[PDB]
């Protein structure tokens, strides 16, 4: 059984949440209309992901979410329109403006309780939900907001359920607004408590691999989207599949997490090849698992060499001899600038999907024989913080914008305690780091 519950919320949740349907579709032979032909034995390792009706129609378990309906209104009417049920999908008529307040106050509040009856009704068709996946943008003013009000009510209301997420962290390559470092201190404060493991995506990285690795000038968000999807399907593969590491959502937190508050581990996936450029020969096990301490393939700009490990995991997919990956991770142990912190086990561990990897018909990834993921909590990340909260204290000095906030409900002791929160994960991160 062990069902997981996707929830996008925000135009970044949504948009992502489409490039990962697509691609879930793909992997498990579903059709846009949710029918299925061959599959055969309820012990289908999908249905974690897909509930299955009496016609036989695979129906996501997911819930959309926007506080205005053009993104939504786009998946209602194109090719996946008779994937999702209209109930899973819901709209508001006015957004949050790039402002956490409406998104978490004045405007969420008018839709949350629409939003928990959806939910509700997902819930109800499971026998052993372990938990939910929260897919939403830091900078968005729903994407920060509303997500950090959903994380609240979700713990009130399933309290021994698993809560992860995929967070797009802000580039300005890539931005929309100039209040984003104050969205993503404010969100990161109010669900620090109620994530148990997050997986942030920097969009100046993303953007920086579509360009030197896809070859692509001046990358749209469906480009972006398509990269992301692809590594958020190498992570969730496991809870799809049926293998023997991360297989519920409990895992992620035991796996990775040694330490409840510093819950953001670094992903580095390889190979990233142009669809678009005559391949070449295919990449060893050994190829493939150098190039995840390659600071290029990563999913958030920082300097791992600067940083210590607390956990690390690697999940291979496609045409990977266990023995190979065996032989690679020795090296590794050999060749080490890989220092573990003080009190942590030292050890790798190893995951192996056998399904060739899939890409989507017409996308800018090429098809490879074999791909990896690796997933480290590294104290490096916290240079990803640091960025955030100097824009956030230069800003808050004069308090620039902080009316906006302030007009929508919320205390401006709010961004102090905040950014007092923020200063307090740096600490963290600094004295295991040492
Ligand atoms: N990777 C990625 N980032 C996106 C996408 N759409 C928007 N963003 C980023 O998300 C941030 C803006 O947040 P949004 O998700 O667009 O907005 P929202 O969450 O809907 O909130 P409001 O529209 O302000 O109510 C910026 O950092 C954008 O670069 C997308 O499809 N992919
Ligand atoms: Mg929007």
């Amino acid at each position: 059984m062990r069902e997981c519950i996707s929830i996008h919320v925000g135009q970044a949740g949504v948009q992502i949440g489409n490039a990962c349907w697509e691609l879930y579709c793909l992997e498990h032979g579903i059709q846009p209309d949710g029918q299925m032909p061959s599959d055969k034995t309820g012990d289908d390792s999908f249905n974690t992901f897909f509930s299955e009706t009496g016609a036989g129609k695979h129906v996501p378990r997911a819930v959309f979410v926007d506080l205005e309906p053009t993104v939504i209104d786009e998946v209602r009417t194109g090719t996946y329109r008779q994937l999702f049920h209209p109930e899973q999908l819901i709209t508001g008529k006015e957004d949050a403006a790039n402002n956490y307040a409406r998104g978490h106050y004045t405007i969420g509040k008018e839709i949350i309780d629409l939003v928990l009856d959806r939910i509700r009704k997902l819930a109800d068709q499971c026998t052993g939900l372990q938990g939910f996946l929260v897919f939403h943008s830091f900078g968005g003013g729903t994407g920060s907001g509303f997500t950090s009000l959903l994380m609240e009510r979700l713990s009130v209301d399933y309290g021994k359920k698993s809560k992860l997420e995929f967070s797009i962290y802000p580039a300005p390559q890539v931005s929309t607004a100039v209040v984003e470092p104050y969205n993503s201190i404010l969100t990161t404060h109010t669900t620090l408590e109620h994530s148990d493991c997050a997986f942030m995506v920097d969009n100046e990285a993303i953007y920086d691999i579509c360009r030197r690795n896809l070859d692509i000038e001046r990358p749209t968000y469906t480009n972006l989207n398509r990269l992301i999807s692809q590594i958020v399907s190498s992570i969730t593969a496991s809870l799809r599949f049926d293998g023997a590491l991360n297989v519920d959502l409990t895992e992620f937190q035991t796996n990775l997490v040694p330490y409840p508050r510093i819950h953001f581990p670094l992903a580095t996936y390889a190979p990233v090849i142009s669809a678009e450029k005559a391949y070449h020969e295919q990449l060893s096990v050994a190829e493939i698992t150098n190039a995840c301490f390659e600071p290029a393939n990563q999913m958030v700009k920082c300097d791992p060499r600067h940083g210590k490990y607390m956990a690390c995991c690697l999940l291979y997919r496609g045409d990977v001899v266990p023995k190979d990956v065996n032989a690679a991770i020795a090296t590794i142990k050999t060749k080490r600038s890989i220092q573990f912190v003080d009190w942590c086990p030292t050890g790798f561990k190893v995951g192996i999907n056998y399904q060739p990897p899939t890409v989507v018909p017409g996308g800018d990834l090429a098809k490879v024989q074999r791909a990896v993921c690796m997933l480290s909590n590294t104290t490096a990340i916290a240079e990803a913080w640091a960025r955030l909260d100097h824009k956030f204290d230069l800003m808050y000095a004069k308090r620039a914008f902080v009316h906006w906030y302030v007009g929508e409900g919320m205390e401006e002791g709010e961004f102090s305690e905040a950014r007092e929160d923020m200063a307090a994960l740096e600490k963290d991160y600094e004295e295991v780091g040492v």
